[PDB]
């Protein structure tokens, strides 16, 4: 028996009755899971019409994906207590310590509202503890898959009821060097761990997380060891593995928005897309694109910026939106009028597109978990396109050879190879993109979702 | 032993003389140089150094091999400055600011909007590396006449050097010292590719790396192994196999020089008479973190009890406009200004002049001793003020300062971007009675104490030479 708990559902109420999920992000990932395993999964309940139709609903609301039909079980929270974890979840606490936000010199400057949101996130781990036991609690063998940054807490409260079942703890983000996690609070920062390690499986996207995830262990837990070969750590009778699942993108999940075709006819095209989210790098990749277009020989390129709005309601991700746009501004006015366009709306198949139409693929990342935009893209790219991928996501672990991987830091290494990519003639580019396809093809949802549970099996039956 | 120390500058000092009109130059003692003269198995000692005023440039140009200085015990040292071309040194120097460097090493950039490394990096590379040709070449050419010389090779901006000596001395030990933090892996790869590679490339050739703390030796090899995919490290004997030469990373902590050990700035005296005084004592550099410590103050003496208490800000001023400087200073200026403005006119001050008495003098004068740095290689201040203060000051130590692995024990002991952390550390110490204060003030002298300028330099010349050894 499979029970699956995910922290975040972006369903919409519309009419075709019609409740559905929105695509990208985990949400879909976790969904598309329960899908396959044919389950019912657990997450929480954020707005108002969800928690509406969960009161209707106990058993489950039902939704259409964007494939499939799910059945999720949402939990109604604490409407304080689930706005202010929503708040401690974003870059302002948990995704600033683990997707790297912090200059420290200046940020952060932790007050009375990080022991406060620490309680909050105290009760959000309880209410979803106690509805996963519940959910299962007619069960001989449960096997419990718990997805993601959120739901860290909830292993431990697992392992106190169920001390005998397999647990996966699955984190979809990076964890960072063990001196950056020390700048979260003291409670905080072994309080995590405390909640992490009783589980059977810590899985990542990336090596490099489960070994900056061992070294935190090992600098905040004296009493624990950790084993650096063999990926493990004891600590208090528990013993807990950590692997690498890495995962590439959804066969199923797989035209161009008004005005773009026009605009790009009888041009180069790059493409640069993301979320509107700090560690998307856009700023940066514009920059860079300018320093290629002095270097010259871009003549008849033009960019497109690919954003999804998402979040913008936190200053950073605004922000982030708006330092792009002036460098877009800044670079139509050095390179000339309607060199560059930003299009930032929601629609997944206008994104799909232009990772057909682009000449240039880049997915440049301060970071990033994995980014499964660097697989969807070329696997269906038309163009044989050249993909600039940063050395700081997950997914350089698995394409970084079959890519050009740059410093996302480095503007001159950006550009030279902007300028490499877009020099190579279509015989080159059409080798390349061919052996690109060929490394991305095999890391399917489906064969993550099979390594997940070999993994789990494996671990638990090393006990 | 015949000894060569290279390092950015040689302590010294100069005068008109009386009776010929002649100049004459000292070498004002505590040097490290000076304190290597006075140890046992070395026979001669050369020291190399940057020039970097007219009595330095004039010297160098009187003597360019170099000259030897008279010591006290009867010993004299080579004092060989470097000339270099005054552009490459500007740039250089710059390089090593917050504005690069300083960035790098000492955790300033949070990575979603700075960096961004254009062409200066790539034109400040270059003068690193001219720079650090400057010194190879001075090194070697004053040790060409010596059969088994020792390089001991001091400073961050000398850290390119050990690669240029092996090449010509591949069976000479060379130690390297690295006075700043070395960042985490992830975080040295922010680097652009040439000199993340680049620096590491020319450290390794050094027989021993010494850094003054355990998670420095041990964030380098984290560094090591995720960019030298041929290296080979090994944590438990902290050694690196990389190109068939084996590195080993010596953690040697350094606490004080006893030579270096007054009366208070104009009006502090009087301002804080009669009252408990507060004091952080640092460079206005960033890292030092007054402001922090200024808002923790403000949060303890809210939940009162801080009854006739103050806080002095102690800063040193830098001699260029580096902008992150200025910053942290307007940042401490405004958090000063609304602590006052809250808790009553004249409860925080600045001072803010450059003169190591007044500093040891608010030492000795401190109720409370704040150390929060954000990162620290070391920070010598927390040693320097426990033995020097009058009062049985508490002391409140970052433990991202490499002096926590040492004094961490005999402080109360903070996550420096904790401010609740902070105050509660604050409010704790003062709430102390002056016999658990005495008592606790004790024990932290005495593990201070030892830590001597000299003990360090034994550790260098002992485990340099058990290291060469094998
Ligand atoms: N709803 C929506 N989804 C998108 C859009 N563009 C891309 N996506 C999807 O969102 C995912 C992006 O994930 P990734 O690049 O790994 O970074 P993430 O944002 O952290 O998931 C991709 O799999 C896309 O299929 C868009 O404009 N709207
Ligand atoms: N030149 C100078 N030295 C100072 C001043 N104030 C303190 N110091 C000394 O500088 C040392 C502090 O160094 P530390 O905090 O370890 O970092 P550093 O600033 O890089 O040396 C102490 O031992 C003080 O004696 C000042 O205003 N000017
Ligand atoms: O601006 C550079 C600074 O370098 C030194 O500071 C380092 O060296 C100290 C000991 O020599 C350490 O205690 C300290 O942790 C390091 O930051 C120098 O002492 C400073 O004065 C310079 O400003």
């Amino acid at each position: 028996e499979i029970f699956l708990a995910s922290k975040r559902a972006a369903i919409t109420y519309d009419t075709d009755p019609r409740a559905w999920l929105a695509p990208g992000g985990t949400g879909n990932v976790v969904a598309e899971q329960a899908g396959v395993l044919n389950i019912s999964w657990i997450a929480s309940a954020d707005s108002e019409d969800d928690r509406r139709a969960s009161a209707l609903n106990p058993d489950g609301v039902t939704m259409e994906l964007h494939s499939r039909e799910i059945l999720v079980r949402l939990i109604r929270h604490d409407p304080a207590v689930f706005r202010n974890v929503q708040n401690f979840m974003t870059a302002n606490l948990m995704w600033a310590a683990n997707n790297y936000g912090w200059d420290r010199w200046t940020q952060p400057s932790f007050g009375s509202d990080a022991r406060e949101g620490w309680a909050d996130f105290g009760r959000f781990t309880r209410d979803f503890a106690d509805a996963i036991l519940k959910s299962s609690a007619q069960s001989a063998d449960p096997v419990y898959l718990v997805h993601d940054y959120q739901l860290v807490g909830v292993p431990a409260l697992l392992r106190e009821q169920r001390p005998d079942a397999p647990i996966l703890l699955f984190v979809h983000i990076p964890w960072p060097s063990a001196d950056y996690w020390r700048i979260l609070p003291k409670e905080i920062r072994t309080g995590i761990l405390h909640g992490m390690l009783p589980a059977t499986t810590i899985g990542f996207f990336a090596d490099r997380w489960c070994r900056n995830f061992l070294e935190s262990v090992a600098d905040l837990l004296p009493d624990a060891r950790i084993d650096r070969e063999a990926m493990t750590v004891e600590w208090r009778g528990h013993r807990t593995r950590l692997r690498t699942m890495p995962l590439g993108y959804s066969p199923l999940t797989l035209q161009l928005p008004e005005g773009i075709e026009e605009w790009a006819d009888g041009h180069r095209l790059v493409v640069h897309s993301g979320r509107t989210d700090p560690i998307k790098n856009a700023e940066r990749a514009v920059r860079a694109f300018v320093l290629a277009a002095r270097g010259g020989g871009l003549e008849k390129t033009r960019m497109l910026v690919r954003m999804n709005p998402n979040r913008l309601y936190v200053p950073a991700n605004a922000d982030y939106v708006h330092r792009v746009e002036t460098a877009v501004a800044e670079a139509n006015a050095e390179l000339g009028s309607d060199t560059v366009r930003i299009d930032n709306d929601n629609d997944v198949n206008h994104t799909i597109a232009c990772f057909r139409r682009a000449d240039l693929l880049i997915f440049n990342s301060t970071v990033d978990g994995q980014n499964l935009s660097t697989f969807e893209a070329p696997l269906v790219n038309e163009r044989d396109a050249d993909v600039i991928l940063s050395e700081t996501c997950g997914a350089a672990e698995v394409l970084g050879e079959y890519c050009r991987s740059v410093n996302p830091f480095d503007l001159v290494e950006q550009a030279e190879a902007i300028s490499a990519a877009l020099a190579a003639g279509p015989r080159q580019r059409a080798e390349a993109a061919a052996r690109r396809r060929d490394a991305a093809r095999p890391w399917t949802l489906e064969a993550w979702v099979q390594a997940q549970l070999d993994g789990l099996a494996a671990d638990h039956a090393a006990r």
